């Protein structure tokens, strides 16, 4: 009568959080399978979006309409880009990293080719530089209730005029306000987080920083790099971020082993 | 007086297709650098979008509305995949694959994955079964003129019922017309190919194939892989597919060399 772990476990793969003892698990299962199949269907029938390009539409539309450049650069990047953004192997990131090749690796962040286009728009552009860019990055990683080794990014940067503490945190605030997502600035260049409950969404940095100069910088800076999985995840309410993952396994939180 | 070799390299770098002796190189390239840079300035004052990423929207919007479901997957897959792709070391691609750790590699087609989803989603999903993902795909390659190592693939398809030759090329026609691209549909389970001039914009297949069995497929299917940065080249006319790449040396065409 009572269930096995196990089947609590293929059970919970089933459960939705929007879901409301007795039946045997033949039953519970049977249940929950119909009710998946339906949600799929209805995906299917109307929208069709994947909740990860999805969400990344929209952070774009609300980057670009706040003025941001909308930037897409290299995943696989060169290896020196790692050295060169001080992840010596002193650091907890050196051991994370996907190497490919010799001289390559892909992105744990958006950091470096960021900085990049900075350095090169600020030939080009009129005060301030304002860009984002949301795609693919990667790192080694035990967790995985968190913790996902395939992931995406959005960070977004200014660079030049109005670079105070105040606009990052306005922009931050606008942006989870406009999401619905429910966040805390916490802190004390100034460096804070954006956390909801103990989950960090977020990493925020009001510059000037010293490794600037490794990147030919030299104007003060902010900037935030959050996790979209992360986003998804609180905001749906995800019990574990394999939910919110590229995967052959979920499909928008809904099991694809039916 | 003649401009060297070097120095048209460098004017060409800086030459939009669009674009219309005497003056030294100094001259030629102060008049190109203010252009570029004018550019630059109007996408950053009105649009803000990078052409990859718009792309992506178009081609995302285009598949929804005409009933096919958006997939976004793993982009680290596991090298078993490859094997089981039926890529084996004698063929060209065997060579091609960037491998990461001793179990993954980055895909280099989208197969695979739409595979995957194409069974489970069978499951739960009323006949016929459509699909579409589009993302990062990579392959070492030699040439650099139409080729690029990292790029970005669009796979759509069709598993079930309508699946013939017929709605195949016609979904084809559909797609490149609405995108304003001139092709060639080429060919004699069924494999053609469409072609712009002598590139190849796509190739695409008539299921049932022998490699189904492998993933568990078992119906009628119908399928084409498209490259983004391709379909851009065509549309925007570059010269070099580098111009169309994710990239720190262009934005949207653009040398960011400023
Ligand atoms: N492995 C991951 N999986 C999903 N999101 C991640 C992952 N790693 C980092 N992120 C997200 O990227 C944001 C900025 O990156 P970063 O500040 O480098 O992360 P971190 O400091 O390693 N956070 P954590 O590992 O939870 O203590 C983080 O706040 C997360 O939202
Ligand atoms: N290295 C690449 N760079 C840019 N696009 C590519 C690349 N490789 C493949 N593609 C695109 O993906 C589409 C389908 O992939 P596939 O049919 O496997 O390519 P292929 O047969 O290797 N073509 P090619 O190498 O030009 O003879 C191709 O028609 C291209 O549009
Ligand atoms: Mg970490
Ligand atoms: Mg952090
Ligand atoms: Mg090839
Ligand atoms: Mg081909």
């Amino acid at each position: 009568p009572a269930l096995t772990k196990s089947q609590t476990d293929r059970l919970e793969v089933l459960l939705n959080p929007k879901d409301e003892s007795g039946k045997p698990f033949r039953e519970l299962e049977s249940e929950l399978l119909s009710r998946r199949k339906k949600d799929l269907q209805q995906i299917y029938a109307e929208e069709r979006e994947n909740y990860l390009g999805k969400l990344e539409r929209e952070i774009t539309r609300f980057f670009v309409d706040r003025g941001f450049l909308e930037i897409k650069s290299p995943i696989l990047i060169p290896l020196e880009y790692i050295e060169r953004m001080g992840i010596d192997n002193d650091t907890e990131l050196s051991k994370q990293i996907f190497r490919v090749d010799k001289n390559f690796c892909l992105r744990p962040m958006l950091a470096p080719n960021l900085y990049n286009y900075l350095r090169k728009l600020d030939r080009a552009l009129p005060d301030p530089i304002k860009i984002f860019e949301i795609g693919p990055c990667y790192r080694k990683e035990s967790d995985g209730k968190e913790h996902l080794e395939e992931f995406t990014m959005l960070n977004f940067c200014q660079m030049g005029s109005g670079c105070t503490r105040e606009n990052l945190e306005s922009i931050i605030t606008d942006f989870l306000n406009h999401l619905g997502i429910d966040f805390k600035i916490v802190g004390d260049g100034d460096t804070l987080d954006v956390m909801h409950g103990d989950l960090e969404l977020s990493s925020a940095v009001v510059g000037p920083i010293p490794l600037d100069r490794e990147w030919g910088i030299d104007k003060p800076w902010i900037g935030a790099g959050f996790g979209l999985e992360r986003l998804l995840k609180v905001k749906h309410d995800f019990k574990n971020i394999k939910r919110a993952a590229r995967s052959g396994s979920y499909y928008n939180g809904i099991s694809t082993n039916l």
